């Protein structure tokens, strides 16, 4: 249980990061 949530949520950490980063580059 505990090691599921810990991937679930570095995958969500993972997500928003990607979110930001392709936010930023349309930016250009
Ligand atoms: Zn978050
Ligand atoms: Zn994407
Ligand atoms: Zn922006």
């Amino acid at each position: 249980r505990k090691f599921s949530e810990k991937i679930a949520l570095q995958k969500q950490r993972q997500a928003e990061e990607t979110a930001a980063f392709e936010e930023v580059m349309m930016d250009i």
